[PDB]
């Protein structure tokens, strides 16, 4: 219940535990998606801790994040205890889902997305 | 343009200086409002499209604090209007929220889930 300002972010991303994310209904395949969070200073959704992401838990849909074969657009790989990946259709990128669920996906595939930023 | 959101307690979504949490264990319209007020806290109330427009991203449909002269807030306010369709869905004096900018009148003592809010 202690209180504390979290960020910095965008006004209108959702702000939690310092990370800030924006969902994208106009769908696009990985790398446009990918572009499209890099020409807002962010990168598509990386999952790197179940506690300061546990709001991933009511993401629901399925939405393009940064795992490519696995690592994450900046070059660092998963971490492990994080994702239970599972497949779906042929392919080298991911969907999240709920509840910390990679399924995967061919890249060209147009689909809804999530940036993430960190100041 | 970057700017600090809240405060909020660190659990709690912060948009727009407004604090959210959602709870997915159902209540009734009072367990809801009391399980808000423990966390120095009250039911969703919906004053601005523009400062909640994340309120279109809600999936289901959720106690707010608006209850049955009209609606009003938890705290003693009205209803603004053009923020809200409202929709009889069944016999009751509580209201759920459902996007986009819906509220369905609900038995209040119906078990739902419930969305919390804080503003410091
Ligand atoms: O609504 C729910 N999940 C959304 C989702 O999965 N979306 C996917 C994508 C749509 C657009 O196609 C977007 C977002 C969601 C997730 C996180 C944050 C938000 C936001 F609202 F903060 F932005 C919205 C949801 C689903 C099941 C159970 C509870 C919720 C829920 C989430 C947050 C809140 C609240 F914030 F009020 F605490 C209340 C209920």
């Amino acid at each position: 219940l202690t209180e504390s300002y979290c960020g910095p972010c965008p006004k209108n991303w959702i702000c939690y535990k310092n990370n800030c994310y924006q969902f994208f209904d106009e769908e696009k395949n990985w790398y446009e998606s990918q572009a499209s969070c890099m020409s807002q200073n962010a990168s598509l959704l990386k999952v790197y801790s179940k506690e300061d992401q546990d709001l991933l838990k009511l993401v629901k849909s399925y939405h393009w994040m940064g795992l490519v074969h696995w690592q994450w657009e900046d070059g660092s790989s998963l971490s492990p205890n994080l994702l239970t990946i599972i497949e779906m259709q042929k392919g080298d990128c991911a969907l999240y889902a709920s509840s910390f669920k990679g399924y995967i996906e061919n890249c060209s595939t147009p689909n809804t997305y999530i940036c993430m930023q960190r100041t």
